[PDB]
């Protein structure tokens, strides 16, 4: 009976996804606990198409976050629009997306829903990558109170510190209509490395207001904090002598977000939803480095404010059904960097009295549009849109004196295809413009080649979902082309330079429930993940031709659940093949072992857990391993100050404890 969906990102329901005409996959806060995940990068790469690299670089600690889709640069996710219930996560989504602090905790969430293609018209920018929104906890119905906790240990390494992560939910909706939980996350402890000491508060209070079926309101109030020493690379001598050890004393990295946000849904009948969301973020990110012969201190300072009105419209129009969606957005970012400094040869850390080499104020202003049409006829449903940017940044030098500016627009226009098979079975193909900014840091370089234009990419994909109950199933494939970037994939980075891409591969995974083969398989569950990835260098210069660095060409998981009774055994494998570290693809190690090929791996994981039901507060107790065999391996990180080798995760224990009001 005609209903309007709008909104088809929300709370990623099941059928939003199976419905998806584009490669999307969501992982439910159900199945966090299975492989002892308490961080996001342990969820997102059981996602096939993302590669969320362990801590290196500038992002060597957990308050920032690493990952990209498809071959797409992981360092500090800056490819793929990152959002937390929609909004913005990016303390400069436009100017500079790298986060490399990211405000956001898995314990604070229902699910990820990874987007990476179909989502070019209703979200941006940096959408080459798709789009990854965390879907915060949901207002309990009837109050409610949720506790968890884990604790992990890496025995064969000398860091002897455990880390633990814990989450409290407490909420719920009075009879008035008016609800609010709070969702708190908090993160203390080091990981297998030495220094690496962390703390991380994630406090937020979520409320929901609906007097009536007709107006609902929603607000998010959050609260980040954090610090954490950074570990840092090592040499090759270094890391042979011992890998768990940190050379970069210095290192160490902070930050807070305050964060406020209002929406207003205003929906007459089932026919149509006019939409309306506000919010305002404050940002400040720091840290010490060890730079050559000096040390630094970086205090940044970010203020974001956007407001987005939407909304979405359905009528017959013959036996067409046509679901029209429009939406507005006016973004603005406002930024302050700085850089103090002192010689590591005296024996002082930097501060506010040291002298300082930088000091820049950057800032964007972006209005973007989108119109969508969702037509279904017969078992089709295909829906063309159109998504238009213009935005203008700028920056600021206060040393210098130089004031530089940019405007341009990024036109993206798409289509998108979804056919239905049968009740179970759909299949879908599309096309969709992408674009990445221009950052601030690339402003200098944009004015002086006399080239102000976005990066532009174009995606095609094809691919089909099953789900008949015992079998669920996907698999599909993907072309991005990828030009204009301002970051050359040459050795060398010159003025006019401009890096183009190619990510071309395959995407698939499945489940399937032994059990319908022999009751003796029964609550006998396997499944597995995998993509086959090949991003590639296109652009004319000395690399060309040489394969885009840190990006495995296969990466996936297997494994098997069986759950008799009230008891829970997981089994689970994490695989990927080898990657390089620079653009010139050098297989041979350097010293200093920040180059050089980096190998593939395959680990083992298990766990038991058992839960204790209704009386003594649904108890789940549980143990479990990571990287059984310990099996020995390391990533890299190329480019920044603390670049070197990072060793693997090695054998870890932990424990998971849960309970439920």
């Amino acid at each position: 009976a005609l209903t309007v969906v709008g909104d088809w990102l929300g709370d990623a329901r099941e059928n939003d996804v199976f419905e998806h005409a584009g490669a999307r996959d969501v992982i439910r806060r159900e199945d966090f606990a299975k492989t002892g995940a308490t961080t996001m990068r342990e969820v997102l790469n059981r996602i096939p198409g993302v590669s969320a690299p362990e801590n290196n670089g500038t992002g060597s600690h957990d308050l920032a976050m690493n990952f990209g889709i498809r071959g797409l640069n992981p360092r500090l996710a800056s490819r793929s629009t990152v959002l937390m219930d929609g909004i913005p996560v990016p303390f400069a989504p436009y100017g500079q997306p790298q986060l490399s602090l990211a405000p956001v905790s898995l314990g604070n969430m229902d699910a990820i829903d990874v987007v990476r293609g179909g989502g070019a018209v209703r979200y941006g920018p940096q959408s080459v990558g798709g789009v990854v929104n965390f879907v915060t906890r949901a207002i309990p119905q009837d109050f409610g109170i949720e506790a968890g906790v884990e604790g992990q240990l890496s025995p064969t390494s000398s860091q002897n510190n455990p880390k633990e992560t814990h989450n409290l939910m407490v909420g719920g909706t009075a009879d008035n209509g008016f609800g609010t939980a709070l969702l708190y996350s908090g993160t203390r402890g080091s990981d297998w490395r030495e220094h690496s000491a962390t703390r991380i508060d994630d406090l937020m209070l979520k409320s929901k207001y609906a007097p009536d079926e007709v107006h609902t309101f929603n607000s998010l109030l959050q609260y980040y904090d954090g610090e954490a020493d950074m570990p840092g690379g090592l040499s090759r001598a270094d890391y042979d002598a011992d890998r768990w050890q940190s050379t970069r004393p210095y290192d160490r990295f902070w930050g807070r977000r305050k964060l406020a946000s209002l929406g207003y849904q205003f929906q007459p009948d089932s026919q149509h939803k006019f939409n309306i969301q506000g919010f305002y973020t404050q940002t400040l990110r720091s840290g010490y480095l060890e730079q050559g012969k000096r040390i630094t201190l970086s205090p940044r300072n970010y203020w974001v404010r956007g407001i987005e009105p939407r909304y979405s419209q359905i009528f017959m129009i013959g036996p067409s059904a046509h679901e029209v969606g429009v939406g507005y957005r006016y973004l603005n970012e406002s930024t302050h960097e700085m850089r103090y400094y002192t010689a590591t040869s005296s024996g002082q850390l930097p501060s506010g009295s040291s002298p300082y080499d930088r000091d820049t104020r950057s800032g964007t202003e972006a209005h973007a549009w989108y119109l969508d049409d969702k037509i279904d006829i017969g078992n089709w449903t295909i829906t063309p849109g159109m998504r238009f940017e213009h935005i203008e940044s700028y920056q600021n030098n206060a040393i210098t004196g130089t004031h530089e500016e940019v405007s341009y627009n990024a036109p993206l226009p798409a289509l998108n295809v979804l056919y239905h098979l049968t009740d179970s079975w759909n299949l879908y193909a599309n096309t969709e413009g992408s674009f990445g900014t221009v950052q601030y840091s690339q402003i200098g370089k944009a004015v002086q080649s006399g080239n102000v234009e976005p990066e532009k990419a174009r995606t095609w994909e094809l691919g089909t979902r099953y789900d008949d109950g015992a079998l669920t199933a996907e698999m599909g494939l993907f072309l991005i082309n990828f030009n204009n970037q301002y970051d050359s994939n040459q050795t060398n980075d010159t003025v006019t330079a401009r890096g183009k891409t190619r990510h071309t591969g395959l995407e698939t995974q499945a489940r399937y429930d032994l059990g319908t083969l022999t009751p003796t398989l029964d609550n006998v569950s396997i499944y597995a993940s995998y993509a086959y990835v090949n991003a590639e260098i296109r652009e004319k210069g000395d690399t060309y031709g040489n394969l885009v660095p840190f990006s495995p060409k296969h990466k996936g998981t297997l494994g098997v659940d069986y759950k008799p009774g009230n008891w829970t055994f997981n089994l689970n494998s994490d695989f990927q093949s080898s990657q390089f570290a620079d653009n010139a693809n050098t297989v041979k190690e350097s010293a200093d072992g920040s180059t050089g090929r980096i190998p593939g791996f395959m680990l083992w994981g298990a766990r038991v857990a058992y839960d204790f039901g209704p009386q003594m507060a649904d108890l789940n107790l549980a143990f479990g391993v990571k990287n059984i065999f310990d099996q020995d391996y390391f990533i890299r990180s190329y480019d920044d100050n603390n670049k070197g080798i990072y060793a693997g995760q090695p054998r870890t224990l932990y424990m998971q404890g849960s309970l439920k009001f």
